[PDB]
């Protein structure tokens, strides 16, 4: 399997960026036990403006950006935040639960 | 948007999933506070067999199925389990999270 090399955006890529960049939401904080969590939403005319290389082709999501690819897209946060992406299972691997008693 | 709706499998279709029956995996069950959970593996094979129908066209996933789905398949398993799945978010919503301290 080949993947995408993580590579910051030039000049005229981050210019076209600047009219989205104050549309982009910030979700308030939640957490659990170990960690802190927030989701931010883009405009969606933003995503065709963003570099092909930063998407993942087998998802159609982004792929998952090193702080300064996520900075450099004109996302702003504070210290300390990872991007992660949710794992969905193969078509073969069901899920189930039951409620305990 | 329209779904699919839910339809039990006739003699031919059931008989055609037969060699695969013996060869489903179950995991062993995990929980969590209120919740079991166990995920079951079906040979990949066995994709190419089910009717199309079963199938999320958008997800490339099975559908949620009902319980008279699943077990109708072949996928035996004791009282209470429902099929969930994971639901991940639209292209243009990015998860971050950090450690708390
Ligand atoms: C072991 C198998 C793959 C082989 C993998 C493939 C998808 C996985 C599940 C989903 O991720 C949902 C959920 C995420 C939680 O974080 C932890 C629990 C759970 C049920 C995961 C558990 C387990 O990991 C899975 C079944
Ligand atoms: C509110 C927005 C949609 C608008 C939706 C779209 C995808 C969602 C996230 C993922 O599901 C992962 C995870 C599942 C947990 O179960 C609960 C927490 C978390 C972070 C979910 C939270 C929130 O729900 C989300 C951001």
């Amino acid at each position: 399997s080949k993947s995408g090399v993580p590579r910051l955006l030039t000049a005229s890529e981050r210019e076209r960026l600047e009219p989205f960049i104050d549309q982009i939401h910030y979700s308030p904080r939640y957490a659990d036990d170990e960690y802190e969590y927030r989701h931010v939403m883009l405009p969606k005319a933003m995503l065709k403006a963003i570099p092909t290389d930063y998407f993942n082709p087998e998802t159609g999501t982004l792929r998952i950006l090193q702080e300064e690819e996520w900075r450099g897209l004109g996302i702003t946060q504070s210290l300390g935040w990872e991007m992660y992406e949710v794992h969905v299972p193969e078509p073969h691997i069901l899920l189930f639960k039951r409620e305990k008693d």
